[PDB]
């Protein structure tokens, strides 16, 4: 009904109810602005720059943005005004000078934030196009900024900005991909269209919403696609000039570009340059604007981008026809990463096994490896929501993925995209933080955007909603306003069993072919003597309710579950000087009952022997014993883990070779590892109901994953065991399948496939914290923040 005006209501920021005309930044998009929204509120009358001969002149109203005396007041200068007409400076040529407070005029309660969002830019044009971006570059150095910012998966756009919004993953703000399905709703979410405006798809709690609930106002998010760059700017500075009861305290612009350039003419395509400049013209515009206002050592500025853009071209497409002679059965969504479900729900014909096994290791040089959702990689958290297809398939950077060829050329064009794997380089993208409360001139590490929703409500006084960032690991960004967290308390305190049980108590099936100065030595080791050298940052912290014991010993510590009937984790240091052994081969199939822990509450071999799938290995590795006499300790039945045989040729390569491997190249290291149980795959750690699958006959659980955590000195100059200052870790989740399907070389030696698999299972240590209910790193010499940082840490094996 846009038969009302846009008079006195250009860019409203409370959208109003239908059937009422809209005169927001989104109103283009609906269709449904006041019939007068171009002639009032999209004016373009003489451009957007002032000239010699416009200063001073008389207002006229009729101006995309005005060179008259009255303007500052008006707050619609162009934004080059003060530079044209009153012989200032460009912000741009001004030296850095460091904002040690906010300097804001009188009446601001806080100092702005405004973010200024980039779509495609990829992190290597920070160096790659320095030349033509000076403005940027000038932030980028006199702020903080990080050499690359990593994004979620599917390095998408909508997912992406959700979470920059949310802090949240995909999986858990609803937002999986740029398109899909829910079955609940029985509805689809498209890029074109209308579906994707309707609210259920939206979930978690935006940035502008956190504020607004709490008392701070917001400029509206989304800008419609034909209001220009320059229009953008100049509603953002009028925002700023209203009343102080009116005006917000958060902003977002965003552009378009470089990703529709970049999709053209692929990441570096000469082409790139323009749009490149044409942004940096789009950063002066708006920081010559904020100190034409006195606001450029007030505002808040981040400069973030969603993701990066690979070479990818048409011939570089993988077609499901290919594989499958059942094509016609199976809905794709496809390109740069691969969703199968059923065409028909009514087609009981259809089998998820067959169409995974006939798109397995298939073609030598296959560019895509299918999953079922839950063995994806867990450090992509991409798994949890019924709108995650149960089959994905994670498509090798450069390549895309089809159904059949007539979808690639009756849909060549195209030579950018995106939506690969979050840890490949050229997904990566940028962020720099600018202003008060931002530090000066420093460079921080590469960290997620998970993190940066926390960061923008630190920056705001907002208490964050719920999220997967781990607020206080970005402290280390920002002079003032960090947030002090303290580390959570610790739920169950353990037991310390001593020698409880007699040998003859125990009826396990198990059999182990098995002085006085040193019978105090090995009763001083049982009591914890050496547990300064294995349990370097203090013991774990259990943070839920449940029964578990400390067991000490020569090499090794454990905190064994009496109801999982294993250990959550066990910690052990293993120096440069360490020493590989082999396992005796009289102890070959050595398991022994442990005295401190009751028969009820201990695993029995014979439920292994009766299990034909399951075998057995062990947490701390026989293969490192410090003598002959201490690797008895490693054939504990406490240290003993539910493995499939195809598992233990992986676990047996780590132990036996990687391990020693790394304590040499770290200077030693201190290793954690533990079963993960995941089952429901949340993330989040199991509860004991929730468990699938036991070893045959008993009560022993398999886990779903294996974890380890390997810690040093940052300054390998120094021993692990003695480390003066802050940590290095790198961890992983292996999953733990009985297959090694997932490996397409896996019948060739160990050496050849098991590390490239670690690789991919690369993990933060939060990660494990979350799948674990345990809390590391709870006695170190590092400050509090530091260690969050370091748990949220991921090692990415990029080159
Ligand atoms: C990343 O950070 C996020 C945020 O902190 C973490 O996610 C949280 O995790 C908690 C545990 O999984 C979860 O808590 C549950 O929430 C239920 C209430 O849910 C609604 O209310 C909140 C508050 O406003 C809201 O945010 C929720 O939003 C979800 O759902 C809507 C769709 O309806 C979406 O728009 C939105 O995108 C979001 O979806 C995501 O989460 C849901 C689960 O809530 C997933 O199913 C989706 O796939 C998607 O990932 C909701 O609108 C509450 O009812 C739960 O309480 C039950 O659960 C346990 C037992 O299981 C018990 O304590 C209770 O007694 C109760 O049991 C009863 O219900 C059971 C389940 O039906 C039933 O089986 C029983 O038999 C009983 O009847 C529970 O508290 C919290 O909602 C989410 N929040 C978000 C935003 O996702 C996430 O874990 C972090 N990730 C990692 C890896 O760390
Ligand atoms: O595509 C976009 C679009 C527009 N405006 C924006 N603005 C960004 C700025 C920002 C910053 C953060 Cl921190 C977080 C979020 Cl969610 C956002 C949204 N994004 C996309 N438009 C809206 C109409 C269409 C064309 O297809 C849909
Ligand atoms: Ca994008
Ligand atoms: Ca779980
Ligand atoms: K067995
Ligand atoms: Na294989
Ligand atoms: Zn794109």
């Amino acid at each position: 009904a846009t038969s009302g005006s846009c008079k006195g209501r250009c860019f409203e920021l409370q959208e109003v109810g239908p059937p009422d005309c809209r005169c927001d930044n989104l109103c283009k998009s609906y269709s449904s602005c006041c019939h007068d929204f171009d002639e009032l509120c999209l004016k373009t009358a003489r451009g957007w720059e002032c000239t010699k001969d416009r200063c001073g002149e008389v207002r006229n109203e009729e101006n995309a943005c005005h060179c008259s005396e009255d303007c500052l007041s008006r707050g619609d200068c162009c934004t080059n005004y003060q530079v044209v007409c009153k012989g200032e400076s460009h912000w741009v040529d001004d030296d850095c000078e460091e904002i040690k407070v906010p300097e804001c005029p009188a009446g601001f309660v806080r100092p702005p934030l405004i973010i200024f969002s980039v779509d495609g830019f990829r992190a290597s044009y920070m160096k790659k196009g320095s030349k033509v971006m000076p403005n940027i570059e000038k932030l980028r150095s006199c702020g903080t900024h990080a050499p690359y910012m990593r994004p979620v998966y599917p390095t998408k756009t909508f997912p992406n900005l959700y979470t920059l919004a949310t802090g949240l993953y995909p999986e858990s703000h609803g937002i999986v991909g740029n398109s899909m399905y829910d079955p609940v709703f029985d509805a689809s979410f498209h890029l074109r269209g209308r579906e994707k405006f309707n609210h259920r798809w939206w979930g978690g709690q935006p940035l502008w919403i956190t504020a607004t609930k709490q008392g701070v106002r917001a400029g509206t998010f989304f800008w419609s696609v034909s209001i220009p760059h320059e229009r953008r700017i100049l509603t953002i500075l009028q925002w700023l000039s209203l009343p102080d009861n009116e005006r917000p305290s958060v902003y977002a612009f965003y552009s378009e570009q470089p990703d529709f350039s970049g999709h053209k003419y692929g990441p570096f395509g000469p082409e790139m340059t323009n749009p490149l400049r044409e942004i940096d013209k789009t950063v002066g515009q708006l920081m010559d604007g904020l100190k034409q206002l006195r606001l450029h050592r007030c505002v808040n500025v981040i400069f973030v981008g969603d993701h990066g853009m690979e070479d990818v071209t048409c011939d570089r497409t993988e077609f499901l026809s290919n594989y499958l002679t059942n094509v016609d059965d199976i809905t794709l969504v496809p390109g740069t990463l691969g969703r199968i479900r059923a065409k028909s729900i009514n087609n009981s014909k259809y089998d998820p096994k067959t169409i995974i096994a006939a798109l397995t290791c298939k073609k030598p040089d296959q560019h895509f490896k299918p999953y079922m959702k839950q063995h994806l990689p867990k450090r992509l958290h991409y798994a949890n929501n019924r709108r995650i297809e149960d089959i994905h398939l994670l498509v090798d950077r450069r390549w895309h993925v089809a159904r059949k060829p007539l979808d690639v050329y009756k849909k060549c064009f195209f030579q950018g995209d995106h939506g690969f794997d979050n840890k490949v380089n050229s997904m990566q993208t940028v962020f720099v933080g600018y202003g008060p409360t931002f530090k000066y001139r420093t460079k921080v590490p590469p960290f997620e955007n998970i993190e940066l929703y926390n960061v923008m409500c630190d920056l705001l006084g907002l208490k964050p909603a719920p999220n997967n960032g781990t607020h206080g690991s970005l402290n280390h960004l920002l002079r003032t306003n960090t947030f002090r967290p303290t580390m959570p308390d610790e739920v169950s305190r353990p037991n310390y069993p001593g020698i409880m049980y007699l040998q003859s108590e125990f009826d396990l099936g198990c059999t182990c072919d098995d002085n006085k100065l040193e019978e105090l030595n090995k009763r001083l080791h049982t009591k914890g003597s050496t547990k300064e050298r294995h349990l370097l940052y203090g013991r774990p912290a259990v943070l839920y309710r449940t029964s578990y014991d400390i067991l000490y010993h020569t090499d090794f510590e454990s905190g064994y579950s009496e109801i999982f009937l294993m250990p959550l984790w066990t910690s052990y240091t293993i120096s440069k000087q360490a020493e590989v052994s082999s396992i005796p081969e009289h102890l070959t199939n050595c398991v022994r009952p442990d005295v401190r822990v009751s028969p009820g509450f201990s695993q029995n071999c014979l439920a292994y022997k009766n299990d034909k799938q399951m075998s057995y290995g062990f947490l701390f590795p026989p293969y490192l014993s410090s003598s002959p006499e201490a690797k008895y300790d490693a054939f504990l039945v406490t240290n003993m883990v539910p493995m499939y045989p195809a598992f233990k040729r992986v676990w047996a390569y780590f132990q036996r070779v990687l391990v020693k491997k790394y304590a040499s190249e770290r200077n030693g290291v201190n290793v954690i590892s533990g079963p993960i149980f995941d089952y429901n795959y949340d993330g989040l750690r199991d509860t004991e109901d929730e468990i699938k699958q036991y070893v045959e006959g008993s009560s022993i659980p398999v886990p779903t994953h294996y974890y380890s955590i390997i810690t040093s000195c940052l300054d390998f100059t120094q021993p692990a065991d003695k480390c003066d200052g802050p940590l290095s870790v790198s961890s992983f989740i292996l999953p733990h399948r009985p297959d090694n399907d997932e490996s397409c070389n896996s019948s060739e030696d160990e050496s050849k496939w098991v590390e490239e698999l670690m690789k991919m299972h690369t993990a933060r240590v939060r990660d494990i914290e979350h799948l674990t209910g345990l809390d590391f790193y709870r006695k170190t010499s590092r400050s509090y923040s530091e260690i969050l940082t370091l748990k949220t840490y991921l090692h990415t094996y990029e080159s």
